[PDB]
């Protein structure tokens, strides 16, 4: 389905998904 699949992705992406934005996408 999608209604959890799509709120537990927007939290790794932000436990891992901040790192790899401060790595590709913005690297402070």
């Amino acid at each position: 389905g999608w209604i959890n699949e799509e709120k537990i992705q927007k939290k790794i992406d932000e436990r891992m998904g901040n790192t790899v934005l401060g790595g590709m996408a913005k690297a402070i």
